[PDB]
C-alpha cells in the first residue's frame, strides 16, 4: 500500500472534518432554543470555529511542514474530537430543559435577561464558544499539511488522482451529516435521562431543540478514531513575503478569491432562488438536488483526477484546462439570464388591492373599500391566495369576512377584496399560502436544475485543479504556506464575507420586511422576483466574468514565462 496508507487515514481525517462543519449548522438552528442564548451570540458562536481556524492557519501551515507530517495532522484530528466533546460537555453538567391569528376583516430583553440572569458568575456560553473553536484548530493542519504530504510524496501525476479521491470521498460526509444529524434531531435532548413518555414538545414544536450533544459526540468520537492511525504512519516573515512577491501566485489566488466568492454566494442563495423565482418552497427541492448533487459532484471531481493523469497536463496545461472550466462553468450561467420569470402579484406591495393597477412604491399603499373599514394590522405577514390570482399580506387584508378554521380547509369566504367586477355569480374564497408560480416557470424550473446539475458537474471537475495548480506555481520548499494562506483567503475573505455582501445586495431588493421586535427589518417576507434575479444572477456572473480575465492574464503571464 504504502502512501496508500497515509491516503487512508487523509480519507478518513477528511470525513471527520466536514461532517464537523455541517454538523455545527444542523445544530446552530436547534441549539438557540435550548441554550436560551441571544441570536447574536449564537452567530459570535459560529464565529469561534472560523476565529479558531482563520487565526492559526497561517502559522500551523509554515511551521509545522518542516516538522513530522503524519504525526501533526493526527494532533489536529485529536483535537478536533476533542472540541466536538468538549462542546457536548454542558449537557452532562445542566438540567432538563423545564421551558389562530386567523386576521379576518373587522368592523427579547427578557430572553438576554434570562441568558444573564442565570449565569451567577459563569454561563454555559462560554463552554460552547471555548469548545467550538477547539475544533477550528483541529481543522487547521488538515489541508494545508496533509496534501503537502501527499504532493511531496506521489507519483508523477496521480497527485491529482489521489487529491480527486480524497475530495470525492469526502463528499461521504455531508451524507453522514443528513443521516444521522436529521435521525439525532428527532431524539430528545435528554435521551436516556428522561422518560421520553412525558415530554410534550414534538420535532416540528418550536420549543423543542436538537441533541446537540449526542451530535458533537457523533462527531468527536468520529475525530478520535480516525486520528489513530496518523500516529502510527525569523525565517517566517521572509516566506510570507516571499510568496506574495510571487506575481503569479497573488493573482491565482484572488483568481480563486473571487470564484470561490461568487460560487459560496451561488451555492448559499440558491435555496432563497428556488423559492422566490420559481415557487418551490426547497422543502421538497432541497432533498431532491441533494440526492443528485452529491454523487454528480463527487463523480465531477473523480473524473478531475483521472483526466489531469491521463492526459499528462503540465502547469500551463492545467491552467487552460482549469480557464476551460471557468469557460464552461460561466457559459451556463448566462443561460440563467434568460430563464428570470415575472413579478408575484401581492395586493397592497406590487399592485393595489383591488388589483387593476401596478404599484410604483409599496411604501403607503392605502386600504380600498374593500379593505379600509378593516382594522387589520398591516405588518402581519400571513399571505392568503385568492381565486383571482392574486396574493394577499393577510387573510383581513383580503377582505375575508369569514375564515373556515382550525379545520383542515384552508379557505377564507366572503373577501372583500379580490370580487371580480362583473362576474359576481362566481363566489369568493382565498386559500392559504402565497399563489403559486405561473406553469411556464415551472417547466423551466426543471430546467433551471439540470442547467444547474451540469454547471455543478463542470464546476467540479476543475475542483481538483484548483489545489493542483497552487502547488505547482509554488516554491518546492513552500507548499505547505501555500496551501495554507490560500485556504485562509478562500475562507476569512470570501468564505466569510460572502454571505454578508451577496445579502446587502439582495436584501436592498425586497419589496417587504419583517418587523422583528425593535429591528423593523429582521427579515423579507418576500424578494421582488426580478430586481432579486437581476442582481444576484448579476453579481455572480460580474465576479465570475472578472475571474475569467485574470485567468487570461494568468495563462498569458505562464506562457510568458515558460
Ligand atoms: C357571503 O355573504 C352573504 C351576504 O351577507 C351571505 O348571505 C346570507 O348568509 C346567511 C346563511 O346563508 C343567511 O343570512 C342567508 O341565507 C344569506 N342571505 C342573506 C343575504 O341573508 C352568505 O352566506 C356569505 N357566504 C357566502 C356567500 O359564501
Ligand atoms: C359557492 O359556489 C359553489 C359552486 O360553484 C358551491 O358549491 C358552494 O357551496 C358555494 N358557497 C357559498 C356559500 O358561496
Amino acid at each position: 500500500n504504502g502512501l496508500k496508507m497515509f491516503l487512508a487515514a487523509l480519507s478518513l481525517s477528511f470525513i471527520a472534518k466536514t461532517l464537523g462543519a455541517i454538523i455545527m449548522k444542523s445544530s446552530i438552528i436547534h441549539i438557540e432554543r435550548r441554550f436560551e442564548i441571544s441570536s447574536s451570540l449564537v452567530g459570535f458562536i459560529d464565529g469561534s470555529f472560523e476565529i479558531g481556524n482563520l487565526l492559526v492557519i497561517v502559522f500551523v501551515s509554515y511551521f509545522g511542514s518542516k516538522l513530522h507530517r503524519p504525526k501533526l495532522i493526527g494532533i489536529g484530528c485529536f483535537i478536533m474530537g476533542i472540541g466536538g466533546v468538549l462542546t457536548a460537555l454542558p449537557h452532562f453538567f445542566m438540567g432538563y430543559y423545564r421551558y389562530s391569528t386567523l386576521s379576518t376583516c373587522l368592523i427579547s430583553p427578557e430572553i438576554v435577561g434570562k441568558g444573564c440572569l442565570k449565569e451567577s458568575g459563569s454561563y454555559m456560553w462560554i463552554y460552547v464558544f471555548m469548545g467550538n473553536m477547539l475544533r477550528g484548530i483541529g481543522e487547521t493542519p488538515i489541508v494545508p499539511l496533509g496534501l503537502s504530504y501527499i504532493d511531496d510524496f506521489a507519483k508523477e501525476g496521480h497527485s491529482s488522482l489521489y487529491l480527486g479521491i480524497l475530495n470525492a470521498i469526502a463528499m461521504i460526509g455531508p451524507i453522514i451529516g443528513f443521516t444521522l444529524g436529521s435521525l439525532f434531531s428527532k431524539m430528545y435532548v435528554d435521551i436516556g435521562y428522561v422518560d421520553l413518555s412525558t415530554i410534550r414538545i414534538t420535532p416540528t414544536d418550536s420549543r423543542w431543540v436538537g441533541a446537540w450533544w449526542l451530535n458533537f459526540l457523533v462527531s468527536g468520537l468520529f475525530s478520535i478514531i480516525s486520528s489513530i492511525p496518523f500516529f502510527f504512519l525569523t525565517g517566517f516573515f521572509q516566506s510570507f513575503k516571499s510568496i506574495l512577491t510571487n506575481p503569479l501566485y497573488v493573482m491565482f489566488v484572488l483568481l480563486t478569491l473571487l470564484q470561490v466568492s461568487s460560487y459560496i454566494g451561488a451555492f448559499t442563495y440558491v435555496f432563497k432562488y428556488v423559492e422566490q423565482q420559481y415557487g418551490q418552497p426547497s422543502s421538497k427541492a432541497n432533498i431532491l438536488l441533494g440526492v443528485i448533487t452529491i454523487p454528480i459532484f463527487a463523480s465531477g471531481m473523480f473524473l478531475g483526477g483521472y483526466i489531469i493523469k491521463k492526459f499528462k497536463l503540465n502547469t500551463v496545461g492545467i491552467a487552460k484546462f482549469s480557464c476551460f472550466t471557468a469557460v464552461m462553468s460561466l457559459s451556463f450561467y448566462l443561460l440563467y439570464f434568460f430563464i428570470l420569470c415575472e413579478n408575484k402579484s401581492v395586493a397592497g406591495l406590487t399592485m393595489t388591492y383591488d388589483g387593476n393597477n401596478p404599484v410604483t412604491s409599496h411604501r403607503d399603499v392605502p386600504l380600498s373599500y374593500c379593505n379600509s373599514d378593516c382594522n387589520c394590522d398591516e405588518s402581519q405577514w400571513e399571505p392568503v391566495c385568492g381565486n383571482n390570482g392574486i396574493t394577499y399580506i393577510s387573510p383581513c387584508l383580503a377582505g375575508c369576512k369569514s375564515s373556515s378554521g382550525n379545520k383542515k380547509p384552508i379557505v377564507f369566504y366572503n373577501c372583500s377584496c379580490l370580487e371580480v367586477t362583473g362576474l359576481q355569480n362566481r363566489n369568493y374564497s382565498a386559500h392559504l399560502g402565497e399563489c403559486p408560480r405561473d406553469d411556464a416557470c415551472t417547466r423551466k424550473f426543471y430546467f433551471f436544475v439540470a442547467i444547474q446539475v451540469l454547471n455543478l458537474f463542470f464546476s467540479a471537475l476543475g475542483g481538483t485543479s484548483h489545489v493542483m495548480l497552487i502547488v505547482k506555481i509554488v516554491q518546492p520548499e513552500l507548499k505547505s504556506l501555500a496551501l495554507g494562506f490560500h485556504s485562509m483567503v478562500i475562507r476569512a475573505l470570501g468564505g466569510i464575507l460572502a454571505p454578508i455582501y451577496f445579502g446587502a445586495l439582495i436584501d436592498t431588493t425586497c419589496i417587504k420586511w419583517s418587523t422583528n421586535n425593535c429591528g423593523t427589518r429582521g427579515s423579507c417576507r418576500t424578494y421582488n422576483s426580478t430586481s432579486f434575479s437581476r442582481v444576484y444572477l448579476g453579481l455572480s456572473s460580474m465576479l465570475r466574468v472578472s475571474s475569467l480575465v485574470l485567468y487570461i492574464i494568468l495563462i498569458y503571464a505562464m506562457k510568458k514565462k515558460y
